[PDB]
């Protein structure tokens, strides 16, 4: 449609026609969006490199902020 819950038409969470969530789901895409759902707080959303801290799900967003 004219509004998407996903970025991709290939996204399983979305139907291609609607571009929008079929399932009993929360989200389609996002670093903290797992199983088309909002991942739990503290779960690693991003792998660090070098001296950086690992970024963690808030459990209050489909996208990851920073570290929480």
């Amino acid at each position: 449609g004219k509004e998407c819950d996903c970025s991709s038409p290939e996204n399983p969470c979305c139907d291609a026609a609607t571009c929008k969530l079929r399932p009993g789901a929360q989200c389609g895409e996002g670093l903290c969006c797992e199983q088309c759902k909002f991942s739990r707080a503290g779960k690693i959303c991003r792998i660090p490199r070098g001296d950086m801290p690992d970024d963690r799900c808030t459990g209050q967003s489909a996208d990851c902020p920073r570290y929480h």
